[PDB]
């Protein structure tokens, strides 16, 4: 039975390369970036995922740079990295070895969707709350993810622990230094990007989070456009034509549209949708980027009260994961929020 030994650098520790041995290799994902494998660490039998990407020798890998910095319970941890050869000989591949997690928010929601059901709202709150924590943490470093969607939210369904993954589009955003407008997956892409903004902020991640939340409530994407222009048309059918001031706030440059009225929020969603879910969604899916809640404010929204109840359990009987162990860094955008975020029973 085949074992592979490589010399790998620890993700967060000091740059002393070390021998790492793994076995039980299988393909579990792929994309334009390259390929993702599952493997088992001989060391501790622990399962990991190995993401293998092509390395341009002109420039450093920004994915690697960003992932080395990250240490959070709701973010897939970079354990090691190493270099190898691969398919296109005389080329160098970067291998990222990450926490392995067996499900995605997308897969779980599709199980329900295929059965013509929607996910119980307790799971919607657990997932969305963990998404907003991981966004609060990355945004506190100025890092924007730029590809928030259900497929990038890994899940352990026994524990309900969620971890953000795929930092392939992520970037440190610097005020006055321009960024590409054509990013994010289309269904989740903020309107200021559709309008060609290059000066956008971390708030585009919040718009994407709002789209994930509405998909969970609806059982299908809320804005399924076939192109960028048709993406705006989908957005408009629900939100109405953006006003002049809204366009200005989105892109101080970028027309006359068919004047179309906002669809009432309550009838976008199924009859019995909790009002608090709808009110949250409306404060995420705003045209004016500055009007959207921050990640930390989203966590403190009433929609998530049930998670702060001392007697709350997962449906399967087990205790909820870590939800209240906020750090100084996490709270930094708005320290007084801690009084809400950390309930009395979680301080002790
Ligand atoms: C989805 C995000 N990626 C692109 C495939 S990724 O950055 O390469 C990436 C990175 C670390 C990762 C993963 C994916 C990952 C994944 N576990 C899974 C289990 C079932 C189906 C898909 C995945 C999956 N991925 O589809 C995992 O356990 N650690």
């Amino acid at each position: 039975s085949k074992v592979t030994t490589v010399v790998a650098t620890p993700g967060q520790g000091p740059d002393r390369p070390q021998e790492v041995s793994y076995t039980d290799t299988k393909v579990i994902g792929n994309g334009s970036f390259g390929v993702v494998y599952q493997a088992k660490l001989c060391d501790s039998g622990e399962l990991v995922a190995i993401k293998k990407v092509l390395q341009d020798k002109r420039f450093k890998n920004r994915e690697l740079q960003i992932m080395r910095k990250l240490d959070h319970c709701n973010i897939v941890r970079l354990r090691y990295f190493f270099y190898s050869s691969g398919e296109k000989k005389d080329e160098v591949y970067l291998n990222l070895v990450l926490d392995y997690v067996p499900e995605t928010v997308y897969r779980v929601a599709r199980h329900y969707s295929r059965a013509k059901q929607t996910l119980p709202v307790i799971y919607v709150k657990l997932y969305m709350y963990q998404l907003f924590r991981s966004l609060a943490y990355i945004h506190s470093f100025g890092i924007c993810h730029r590809d928030i969607k259900p497929q990038n939210l890994l899940l352990d369904p026994d524990t309900a622990v969620l971890k953000l993954c795929d930092f392939g589009s992520a970037k440190q955003l610097v005020r006055g230094e321009p960024n590409v407008s054509y990013i994010c997956s289309r269904y989740y892409r903020a309107p200021e990007l559709i309008f060609g903004a290059t000066d956008y902020t971390s708030s585009i991640d919040v718009w994407s989070a709002g789209c994930v939340l509405a998909e969970l409530l609806l059982g299908q994407p809320i804005f399924p456009g076939d192109s960028g222009v048709d993406q705006l048309v989908e957005i408009i059918k629900v939100l109405g034509t953006p006003t002049r001031e809204q366009i200005r706030e989105m892109n101080p440059n970028y027309f006359k549209f068919p004047q179309i009225k906002a669809h009432p929020w309550t009838k976008v969603f199924r009859p019995r949708t909790p009002p608090e879910a709808i009110a949250l969604c409306s404060r995420l899916l705003e045209y004016t980027p500055t009007a959207r809640l921050t990640p930390l404010e989203a966590c403190a929204h009433s929609f998530f009260d049930e998670l702060r109840d001392p007697n709350v359990k997962l449906p399967n009987g087990r205790d909820t994961p870590a939800l209240f162990n906020f750090t100084t860094q996490e709270l930094s955008s708005n320290p007084p929020l801690a009084t809400i975020l950390i309930p009395p029973h979680a301080r002790i």
